[PDB]
């Protein structure tokens, strides 16, 4: 057991192993505050997230377990993984805090590309890495569900990692602009292809410097989407299990799909072709990450032998109802059994 020391970081008392030094706030994280630090044992700049009240409720305790389980599973260059997880607690009885450690990323995509049109080569590379990470994530039957520029971190080398797998979804907000229509409007049980829709939106924005579907609200956004991809056909309509949603869709005037070559004027014809394959209304028909990687647009980056898949991921716990202390004990076992990556 390492020796821990205490430090107050913005009215918060952090207790971390001595190996972590120079803790400095970098902002908020998903359900916890994040500090950048230097891991003297590995020489890595890391981000340390102290979870806020990890076990205050069943929902929080299960979310804490979920995040730890997911982070402990993700081992891929284009996905945020775990370098360390610790608690100053000496026993399950005293267990109350959880700290998660990851590589420190330089900036999120949003802050880098905001209002800026990128060069085709840069788009090729950024999207290639997103799809490579997605192939890995999807191979484990994991769906990201909230892919957007702010959840994509990049370093100075444009090296990219996917991270962070309602009032905040209302209005003119980027929190909803990259969502596939079927999840935005709860049309049906959605699959991993919702993530491909998000990549298409991100890719279009990198190419034009403009949000693809910057709706002022959910409906305005759907209209922007249908004007581009066309209103659904009978085949897709049958798949919208939500009768309410299906019924509203049917009230819209039919529109044929636009010519993407005339929307993305001047864009590489191959980028155009890939966008048309990702931004397909029917999720059953969207190109998969594995198929997209093999698309000619990524000819200069694709390598079938360097696009790994993940080990199987058991998420049977998602359908389990346990007590706070049971989720807490399962989380403790996962913290205690953690083995750092080489
Ligand atoms: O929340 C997180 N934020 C990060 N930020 C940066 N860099 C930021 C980018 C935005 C900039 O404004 C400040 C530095 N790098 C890595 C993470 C990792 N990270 C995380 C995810 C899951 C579990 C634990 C953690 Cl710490």
């Amino acid at each position: 057991r390492p020796t821990f020391y205490r430090q107050e970081l913005n009215k918060t008392i952090w207790e971390v192993p001595e190996r972590y030094q120079n803790l400095s706030p970098v902002g908020s994280g998903a359900y916890g505050s994040v500090c950048a630090a230097f891991d003297t044992k590995t020489g890595l700049r890391v981000a340390v997230k102290k979870l806020s009240r990890p076990f205050q409720s069943i929902i929080h305790a299960k979310r804490t377990y979920r995040e730890l389980r997911l982070l402990k599973h993700m081992k891929h260059e284009n996905v945020i993984g775990l370098l360390d997880v610790f608690t100053p607690a000496r026993s399950l009885e005293e267990f109350n805090d959880v700290y998660l450690v990851t590589h420190l990323m330089g900036a999120d995509l949003n802050n880098i590309v905001k209002c800026q049109k990128l060069t085709d080569d840069h788009v090729q590379f950024l999207i290639y890495q997103i799809l490579r990470g997605l192939k890995y994530i999807h191979s484990a039957d994991i769906i990201h569900r909230d892919l957007k520029p702010s959840n994509l971190a990049v370093n100075e080398d444009c090296e990219l990692k996917i991270l962070d797998f309602d009032d905040e979804m209302t209005g003119y907000v980027a929190t909803r602009w990259y969502r596939a229509p079927e999840i935005m409007l709860n049309w049906m049980h959605y699959n991993q292809t919702v993530d491909i829709w998000s990549v298409g939106c991100i890719m279009a924005e990198l190419l034009t410097g403009r949000t693809l579907f910057p709706g002022t609200d959910h409906i305005d956004q759907l209209k922007l989407i249908l004007r581009l991809v066309g209103t659904p056909g009978a085949e897709l309509l049958k798949k919208i299990s939500s009768e309410s949603a299906r019924n509203y869709i049917q009230s819209l005037t039919q529109m044929p799909k636009m010519n993407f070559a005339n929307v993305f004027i001047g864009a590489n014809p191959l980028a155009v072709d890939l966008l048309e394959k990702m931004l397909v209304l029917d999720s059953d028909k969207r190109i998969t990450a594995a198929q997209a990687l093999a698309h000619a647009y990524f000819a200069q980056y694709h390598d079938p032998d360097d696009e790994p898949v993940a080990d199987p991921y058991d998420q049977s716990f998602e359908s389990r109802d346990l007590l706070i202390d049971e989720w807490k004990s399962l989380t403790y076992d996962e913290v205690i059994s953690f083995v750092p990556p080489p």
